[PDB]
């Protein structure tokens, strides 16, 4: 009843603080105190809700190499609903849900999982998941090029189109697809979580 519930609520709050200090210790405390079930899906749902969790700490946890963390990463990406979204719309959602700069192997795992999910959700768009992966990074790079004033550039649509030749199973992506992505980034930069 009430005392048990009040204690649990505070211990949940403490668990979130512990998570932000060190994700593994945070999850351990929650699991050991029966505040979170120790399944990949339940941990993923906990991270997806992200209540009081630092997005850098979420990315940290999702980027760990061990089996359970890989499984949580898979389940976390599965919670994302990309059906009928274009690649940029999907990226906006995905990239807002966690942060993880300059960890190449970790980002590779995360973006491959994203690519697989996007293509599964939208089987008509990219016949090859490699196409999706490469184009995803092209969009991220385009965002930086167009909106970071440190970057000289401002590549035009025609350059963006040229940079992506031949990645559609040896063919090209429809120019209208590329234009739509380019224009979407041009008109609205990615909202990127700040360093928490
Ligand atoms: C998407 C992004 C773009 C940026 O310009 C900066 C940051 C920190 C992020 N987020 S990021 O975690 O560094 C990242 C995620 C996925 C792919 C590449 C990078």
């Amino acid at each position: 009843h009430m005392s048990k519930t009040l204690q649990r609520n505070r211990k949940m709050a403490m668990g979130r603080k512990k998570f932000n200090m060190d994700p593994k210790k945070g999850i351990q405390f929650l699991v050991e105190n029966e505040l979170l079930q120790n399944t990949p899906e339940e941990i993923a749902r906990f991270l997806y809700k992200g209540e009081g969790l630092n997005k850098t700490a979420i990315g940290d946890y999702l980027g760990e190499r061990e089996e359970l963390n890989l499984a949580v990463l898979h389940a976390f990406v599965d919670l994302h609903e990309f059906t009928d979204l274009n690649l940029v719309q999907a990226l906006r959602q995905f990239l807002w849900s966690f942060r993880l700069p300059g960890e190449a192997q970790k980002i590779d795992r995360m973006m491959e999982a994203f690519a697989q999910r996007y293509c599964l959700c939208n089987p008509g768009v990219f016949q090859s998941t490699d196409t999706c992966y490469v184009l995803s990074f092209a969009v991220i790079m385009l965002n930086t090029s167009l909106h970071n004033p440190n970057v000289r550039d401002k590549p035009g649509l025609e350059r963006f189109v040229a940079m992506n030749r031949g990645i559609n199973e040896g063919g090209d992506l429809p120019e209208e697809l590329l234009r739509n992505l380019y224009d979407s980034i041009r008109n609205e930069p990615f909202k990127i979580p700040e360093d928490d």
